């Protein structure tokens, strides 16, 4: 599995911002055997993906369910593809909990996007209410079984885990936590879709990982590389790029 | 009230599209007592301010409600404004209904679209169930307290009302009924904010407009212009821009 | 109302007969008074338009309700534009009768074929049951009413009747059968959708034309044009064209 | 049994995807011991067999069941042969489902076919009601019967089974479904045809495969080809084409 980085920029970058950000990565020297992306919000996929390194793949940060139609404030990954960008990020958290996107939602937005030849970072969430009622595994096997559903293949699929009570809370997960949710997400993988599928599948850990902490986080077990947002903006992500 | 047409894309184009729309566009005879607008999807937005004549003006089709922060899939006034485009796209009938978007978040969008500086295309919408119940004046009025709220500089607003009941259900909406609804629209704005505001406020028709009804529509009374769907994708939108 | 003639190859040719058609049609002398259209095989359509006067228009015979997706054996307006095309015949006798295509299925194709910026020839018929029942009214108000709830721009539709009890019988519709057959439609039109519209839109007749009756026929009051079947093959073609 | 893979590009192409595919499948190195053939929409049969190196095939999508004759929006084999295509896809699932063509329909379909000359890729299908039941043979044989009456040159004929219940329910087809089915098919033709028709007919599972799991797929018994369809469309029809 090759270890993969995605630094999503969210709503927290300008054109001069992404100027910066996509010199300072076309400049360092990245590992090669990291597979990495940036996340970019709608209305400059065409501009960071013309400037930046072709090798870092661009994905937009959402995408619509259909290719054309009266869906105005909506993007299809038909759109993103005339961009030049082969990603897309779907069931971000801040989807699923600002937006209220349920997982049907979603799944029809991953089927569409597979359709359409997209490669996808699919993600995963819990909440602070959930892990407090222990239903931590409840909630990932029913987002896993609504993605699985609309998924037919998956070697362009990534998954990611956010711990949203680790999110600007004073707590982080401990490597424990961390080791245990992906050997579940595997373990669903392996039982409900297939061995291959499961040895295959990158699964990333969403959360907040930096210069100080990275290379011991890339040294968890079943863990494949990381979702950032902070450190997506700051010289952070060359470190994490190269945290192996 | 200079005579003002917004010509929506919403999901409908891809960049080669956006090309032929444009040159056309660019290459018209336009009236000059028109305020002509296009509505680009987010991806597009600096391909289609670049590529247009600068005097037609491009706006987004919605944004969020602030300036920056952790909104994976959302853009700002601030960043479209980057891109170079001053118009925004808020309430749209499609967001209203298939997005659920309540009043207060739009009102929320259109309040830092006006800290932002934008110039906004605010949008009214009766669904044919209002029509039914008789709720058109409730519904319509809800939604103008809740946009007025939000304005405090009504120089950079346009509204713009669709009759969702006029399109695609069999029933078509007379001229009788399309003025009636605006006249509507202008005696609220003189009853709850000023009778300058109403006097100086353009008030569009959002509904089935094309090169064979738009002159005689363009003469209504209280009729100020068009937000169009379909026929922006044709040359029908040069004969509604020059529809008097 | 321009006269409108629109000669339908069906399943009738190769390449090699409609060499010899558009050679015919390329040279002959045609009224520049008449809009003249061909329709075509979907396999054939590039080629048609390729090889024929600009001033001739190309229709295809069907094409399915959405621009894409996982449907083996249909086409698109979006390929058939991509094709070089502008029409399309939606909801033709054959399709209505050999096909059982239902009045709702052709809707969603003609409200589909709207939003992508075709031309429309829209095909009513009755059928030689309709007739013995005495039910011409019922049908023909019931495939108008279905087709008048998926219309937006009347501006780019035409409507076709045919009398299939006339179709290949040993019985033809006099001159006073479809001439109350079309006024028939023209008042629905004026009574349901609106005076401009009845006023404006071609109203075609389906049948048996040929030289020996075209002139004859051309001058009915409440008829625009032919939508020809065996004639298209045929030097008639060209009389038809010529019928005023 | 000559390895066979096919390409159904459905209805998801326009001539921009199709330039794209025809490049790659051209530029690739493709076994040479694989006969690869493409599913094309009608109306651009002519452009992909124009552009196809003659070592791929070109299948029109569906045909009638004629040669000629008054059946608006349908084409003939002979026509398909007119565009310089040698195969057609007979029976699709999408056929049989969402248009609900009865057996003895597609029965007409293939006997004209083999009359016609043309090389025919045969489907068969289990739906999800079919599967639940548990109906495997009996619906199967009434499809296989049905077809094996329509031909009497099984050199031209490959045939294609689709387990419509995973793609529809969102899962996969285990190895063992797969043998089992193939299996069976060929043990009818064995007992009901021929046993040099059973040895020498090449059986396809139609279904999910990609480059991650085609090289498994293809060492499966009884198997001896792929029909795909949202592969096709990727770098991965070159990995199927190669899984030997
Ligand atoms: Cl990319
Ligand atoms: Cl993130
Ligand atoms: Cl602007
Ligand atoms: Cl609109
Ligand atoms: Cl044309
Ligand atoms: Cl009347
Ligand atoms: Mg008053």
């Amino acid at each position: 599995r090759k270890f993969f980085v995605i630094g999503n920029w969210k709503m927290n970058v300008d054109k001069n911002r992404i100027n910066g950000i996509v010199k300072m990565m076309n400049k360092a020297a990245l590992d090669p055997n990291t597979e990495a992306v940036v996340g970019c919000p709608s209305c400059y996929l065409s501009h960071a993906r013309e400037h930046l390194s072709p090798s870092i793949g661009v994905a937009a940060q959402n995408c619509y369910k259909v290719a054309r139609g009266n869906f105005s404030g909506e993007i299809s990954p038909e759109m993103i593809k005339d961009c030049g960008c082969d990603w897309v990020i779907l069931g971000h958290p801040e989807r699923r909990t600002i937006f209220s996107e349920p997982d049907s939602f979603i799944a029809e937005k991953v089927a569409h996007a597979q359709e359409a030849g997209m490669k996808i970072i699919a993600c995963l969430c819990e909440t602070t209410e959930d892990r407090k009622e222990g239903r931590t595994k409840e909630v990932l096997f029913k987002q896993l079984k609504s993605l699985a559903g609309a998924i037919r293949d998956w070697s362009r699929v990534v998954l990611a885990f956010e711990a949203l009570w680790a999110s600007n809370t004073g707590v982080f997960a401990t490597n424990q936590q961390v080791q245990e949710a992906l050997a579940l997400v595997r373990d669903w993988l392996r039982n409900n879709v297939s061995e291959r599928v499961a040895d295959t599948t990158r699964l990333l850990y969403a959360g907040s990982v930096n210069s100080g902490n990275c290379r011991e986080m890339a040294a968890l077990k079943d863990l494949d590389g990381f979702l950032v947002g902070s450190a997506a903006l700051k010289p952070d992500i060359v470190d994490i790029i190269n945290a192996r």
